[PDB]
């Protein structure tokens, strides 16, 4: 059973992505600051439920900090533009979402994320291109008594499969706040049980190609709160074109650049 | 050299799909009215280049009859849910545009539609869903003098490759108004050389399906027009939700359907 591996961010992204590239997983250490996390948990929490299991998404609307210098985090973007430049191209959000499991909340049964498209079936895992990745940041502690993720590495490569481990066989993701968990969308992985007394929080953010449809729109966000935010995170949420490693652009308007149509501002 | 098939409207969409998927491309004959074609001609015309080939795309802002009429037309919906339903689920619009062949326009390399799509160079042709279906109104007569679609039948379950096939070995889609060419994004084709003295005008939909990014967005289309459309012309523009064949919802509001998040009203 091979272990979770793990980097400290001031190691550099690119060590980061060699183990993404060898495991399917890894945990960055200190990757931001853990104010950062404690301004966006206010935010949250001054604030959809299955397995014991409380989701809340609409980040953008309910937190500055996220809008501002989670979605920015330049270690994130690095180790993203690593995983789908040369094979997808631009990327952007799928969702963000926070997690936060209640006592009682069981783990799941180990899946791949990306069977949630369905191209992904049809082609081969060893040599296709990811199709997502997970960031995961604990809002509080992370251990395997309170379901912390459990991921089994190097399982990123073998063929899709009905069945992969029993989530009891598998290491838990164990982080402080502060620290990030990354997988692909080919890695083995499900929340584990909390079996401890206190909730235990994450937020997840899933980014994918430009090419694959957002399962979270942001089409309800007022312009005022988009043009505070800069060019990659518009994009991130979906206001902005996204261009494929062809240089095919997608979600333009009126046949020009989204920004250039909407005449959008941005920050920085 | 295989012909390009063709069935009338009158015959039902399982002669069309399975034309489709024995062939990767069908001409459906009398599919709607030609008026509803005059109409959309007259309001793209009330609108007044690269190969000297015009390209327009709005078509939901520009013509009514369009956003009623044409993307309503059942026909075509069931075509396009043979195709998509059970392999990927909801499908909407890649984009719906207007390409205006003037003389001096010279015929494509044919291509398969489907590399925009880079996942669609990783699955088998033979065996893989189709990413894409498009429906080509002429909104003139389309000859093979005039730059009519060159398509290759059949060519639609080999492998990707860097040559396909000549334009000048091709057929031509040879149809007039209130026809209809659909092929799939696995159907080798590409424009024709227009050697005519007048220009060629067809109204060109791509479809695909709901999980993969449309490359025209409909965000500014104003939402008291798009409140005048029907819920599934809505979902074709970019403006519902779309599950796929697992049943999992894409462009969703606050974890509930777009519509319901956004009390959009429709027709």
């Amino acid at each position: 059973m091979p272990p979770i591996r793990r980097v400290n961010a001031s190691q550099g992204s690119d060590a980061a992505y060699q183990i993404l590239q060898e495991d399917g997983c890894v945990i960055v250490e200190q990757v931001i600051c853990p104010n950062i996390i404690a301004k966006i948990s206010d935010d949250v929490n001054r604030v959809n439920m299955h397995n014991r299991t409380i989701h809340m998404g609409d980040l953008v609307l309910t937190s500055k900090t996220y809008r501002d210098e989670l979605l920015n985090l330049p270690f994130a973007h690095e180790v993203l533009e690593k995983v789908f430049k040369k094979d997808s191209g631009d990327y952007w959000l799928n969702m963000g979402n926070i997690l936060n499991m209640l006592p009682g909340a069981e783990a799941q049964r180990p899946h791949r994320d990306d069977y949630l498209y369905p191209v992904s079936q049809h082609m081969d895992p060893a040599t296709s291109p990811d199709l997502m990745i997970n960031i995961t940041f604990p809002l509080n502690e992370f251990r395997h008594d309170n379901g912390g993720t459990l991921l089994l590495p190097k399982s990123h490569t073998g063929p899709n499969a009905d069945f992969y481990a029993n989530a009891e066989d598998l290491p838990a993701a164990e982080m402080q706040v502060g620290d990030a968990l990354i997988f692909t969308g080919k890695c083995v992985h499900g929340g584990g049980a909390n079996r401890s007394d206190k909730p235990r929080i994450g937020l997840a953010l899933a980014a994918q190609p430009g090419y694959l449809t957002p399962r979270e729109s942001n089409v309800n966000v007022p312009r005022d709160i988009v043009e505070t935010m800069t060019p990659l995170a518009q994009r991130m949420i979906g206001w902005g074109t996204v261009r494929t490693k062809d240089t095919y652009g997608l979600n333009m308007l009126q046949d020009k650049d989204f920004h250039e149509a909407l005449g959008l501002k941005s920050k920085t």
